[PDB]
DNA sequence: TACTGCACATGACGA
């Protein structure tokens, strides 16, 4: 019940002052909406990098208004590219924002400035470095040596509004893996080729930063490759030129035969750097580094200790010109009531509700297990129990001629035991997976031709695919295309598994003087666990057979999730208690963004189909965006629902609100709860409990969709949700984000970080055109 | 097959 944050008070904020000079933009009256605000942002990016100053945008009224700092002087005021031509007229009267006053809309301006000048003392600390601007600050000394790769520890620092008034600082520990020894001067033109688009840390003497390799230079470090005023200069002469004073040996005694890399500046010029001073960033999310990744998951006491360490060590004194700032040593703490999980409804009128008499921790663990065993118990079971429509199972020819039939037999029997009301009985079909190519084209040609033959009766298909490319950072093209084409050209709803995981669960045995396949539990997969999880996720949830739903209404009558990536948008809708769930894909113009009209279209169409089934009149609507919410998207959303209030489809006085769900937060905040100190836990720091929550503002909040009883390792990552519009109190939004995340349908006995709405986007949009 | 925690990704530097 007692919680501590990673938000820290800022003392001495007075005197510190921010002076902007609002402008306004003329450009093109052609406010193409998605194309107007895209250009607003491009200029503020272009201007911030070029003039190295905190330019902000303030979109009130006409959405114009660029804030220029008052210490820059020769301001061009006109700016090319950007298609059309642009002019910035001032809006006069010079601003002088303050950190003691009260909530403005100029507080996005104070926050920009505050973040800009706080990274000035840290940037000039000889023992810290920063890969790039906005990123965390790392110790130059590795925390751990870890054999051929070094583990660096860092702490991110972000200005925030303080809930008890004023301004503070949110912080979080970070980790980074860098190879111990440099690329080297002894690395040839061909090996430096193999390294383009990798990233490396450049130890440019005392100045450390990170860049992305774009090219191998034609010139060695000692040959003339650039020139300062006509005179052709070598890169080695250039670095000696800009070394200062007691320059370290490494940057004034380079091997002249070593190679150089090339890379682009923030403002897009070309620059070189000697390979002798460059250390490859070990992309531990590119290559599977299981032993390494364990080192980056911190226990709550480890995580609190490193964040506070860094605050006490580097932030107790801060000289921003005149001002002398301090970060308080004690982070903001508070008493709160934690949200209890919601009552849920299963089969046979059975309800599951958290016991209020047990202590919270025991109550949460019993409830979360009960979600699984109630689902499995034949006398309670799924909330939605009917017979399945016809089902197809589509297998590679090479699998059907081997372990296929043993797998299918086990899989059906697993479905029948999980979901006995369904009578699962699929028709087993094959496609000629060895006939055309084994790459994405070829597999597709074999799959299509089976569909064109009409061999897929039934509208639901579970298709088993070969994994074309692995590495948990590529993208499953083949699975995406089979869903688009099987749904567009034919009317099919398709789920997907892969051939490798279940293959590893079968071995060939000789029985009754005949070869047959049977299970094995060697290593490669827990095959029994694989069948249960795939039966649930691919067949039951694939057929919209929800195993449990909310007993009691949320604050929103309907709530809608929206994500867009790779020119594929996904809308999802959750109404009644999860009793109504619709997931609808749709192609888009932009890669990650939606046209004002495409929003009004898809949503009116989805909601109108379901409104006859929603027996309470609709009067509170919530949209959950995955990422930033662009105002072309908010407009289409305000539009859609204004209409339906006139047509009488919903209540006349109904209202909408839009919220961003920032699964990767720009201000990562953590929460801690406390315990009896205990030898192994000297300070007694533990995870917060599952329902803990915190409001920093009327527009920013945090909710622990994961937490104490149900986390097996690490420290909980609270979920950041930000209001973008509407009459809905952020506390109310936080409460049903939490209720929506107790619908743990993919793994009932678990916590689940995202609410169901944007959780539905992830699995659906894993398949993007 | 599925769950979390993790590093991967808007906006200042630096050959």
């Amino acid at each position: 019940m007692t919680l501590e944050t990673t938000l820290f008070p800022l003392e001495g904020l007075e005197g510190l002052t921010a002076s902007y000079q609002l402008y306004a933009v003329k450009g093109l009256s052609g406010l193409d909406e998605t194309e107007y605000h895209k250009n607003v942002n491009l200029l503020v990016r272009r201007l911030s990098f070029s003039m190295k100053a905190p330019f902000v945008a303030l979109s009130r009224d006409g959405e114009q208004f660029i804030a220029v700092p008052n210490y820059v002087t020769e301001f061009p005021v006109d700016h090319r590219v950007v298609r059309a031509m642009v002019k910035l007229v001032p809006t006069g009267e010079p601003l002088n924002l303050r950190f003691d006053a009260a909530d403005d809309e100029y507080d996005g301006l104070r926050l920009r400035y505050l973040d800009f000048v706080l990274q000035q003392p840290l940037f000039a600390n000889h023992h810290l470095w920063q890969p790039g601007s906005g990123q965390p600050f790392f110790h130059k000394k590795p925390l751990k040596r870890l054999d051929d790769v070094d583990l660096y520890d860092g702490v991110s620092v972000r200005a925030a509004k303080h809930p008890e008034g004023g301004f503070g600082i949110v912080c979080d520990a970070r980790s980074k893996f860098i190879t111990h020894t440099p690329i080297g001067a002894r690395a040839d033109r061909k090996r430096l080729g193999k390294l383009i688009n990798r990233s490396c840390l450049y130890k440019m003497g005392d100045h450390w930063y990170q860049f992305r390799i774009d090219a191998v230079s034609d010139w060695k470090v000692g040959e003339p490759s650039l020139f300062e005023g006509n005179v052709p200069i070598s890169l080695a002469q250039q670095l000696v030129r800009t070394a200062g004073n007691a320059a370290p040996k490494s940057i004034i005694d380079l091997d002249p035969e070593g190679g150089a890399l090339e890379y682009f500046t923030s403002t897009n010029e070309r620059r070189m750097a000697p390979a002798e001073l460059c250390f490859l960033i070990e992309d531990t999310h590119g290559r599977r580094a299981a032993k390494l990744q364990r080192q980056t998951i911190l226990s709550p006491s480890e995580r609190r200790a490193r964040v506070n360490g860094f605050i006490r060590r580097y932030l107790s004194e801060l000289n921003i010109g005149g001002a002398k700032l301090s970060a308080g040593a004690r982070a903001h703490a508070f008493f709160t009531e934690t949200h209890m999980p919601p009552a849920l409804s299963f089969g046979n009128g059975t309800v599951l509700a958290p016991d209020t008499s047990k202590d919270r921790f025991q109550a949460m663990q019993e409830y979360s297990s009960m979600r699984r065993t109630m689902m499995l118990d034949k006398k309670v079971g799924f909330f939605h129990q009917d017979v399945f429509p016809p089902q197809t199972l589509l297998l590679p020819e090479s699998v059907k001629k081997s372990w296929g039939p043993a797998f299918a037999s086990d899989f059906v029997g697993t479905v029948q035991e999980l979901y006995p009301a369904g009578g699962y009985r699929p028709e087993i079909i094959e496609y000629r997976d060895k006939a055309y190519g084994g790459g994405v084209p070829g597999q597709m040609k074999a799959l299509l031709e089976v569909a064109e033959r009409g061999e897929i009766k039934s509208g639901d298909v579970l298709v088993m695919l070969h994994r074309i490319n692995g590495a948990p950072r590529a993208q499953d093209k083949l699975a995406a295309m089979v869903c688009n084409e099987f749904e567009k050209r034919f009317g099919k709803r398709v789920q997907v598994i892969h051939s490798d995981s279940p293959g590893r669960g079968y071995k060939r045995i000789f029985k009754n003087d005949k070869p047959t396949y049977v299970q094995q539990r060697g290593r490669g997969v827990n095959i029994k666990g694989y069948l249960k999880g795939a039966a649930l996720n691919k067949v039951c949830l694939g057929n919209s057979r929800w195993p449990f739903v909310l007993r009691d209404p949320l604050n929103a009558d309907v709530t809608i999730g929206i994500d867009v990536k790779n020119n594929m948008a996904v809308f999802t809708m959750v109404a009644e208690g999860g009793r109504i769930v619709r997931v609808q894909r749709s192609r888009s113009r932009q890669r990650e963004q939606l046209l004002e009209s495409q929003v009004t279209q898809v949503i009116t169409e989805m909601l109108s189909k379901e409104l006859p089934e929603i027996k309470k009149q609709v009067q509170r609507v919530v949209i959950h965006r995955d990422g930033r919410a662009w105002p072309a998207e908010i407009a289409g959303a305000r539009k859609t629902f204004a209409d339906m209030a006139e047509s009488g489809l919903i209540a006349v006085d109904a209202d909408v609100s839009v919220f961003e769900v920032l699964k990767s937060s720009p201000a990562p905040l953590r929460l801690f709860s406390f315990e009896e100190p205990t030898q192994e836990n000297p300070k007694g720091v533990i995870n917060p409990v599952l329902g803990s929550w915190l409001k920093l503002s009327e527009n920013d909040g945090y909710i622990c969709t994961t937490g104490a009883p149900l986390l097996l390792q690490g420290t909980a990552d609270p979920l950041h949700v930000r209001k973008a519009f509407g009459p809905m109190a952020i506390e109310d939004a936080l409460k049903d984000v939490f209720d929506l995340s107790c619908l743990t349908w993919p793994k009932p006995d678990s916590c689940m970080r995202l609410p169901l709405t944007i959780k539905l986007c992830d699995i659906a949009l894993f398949d993007d055109a």
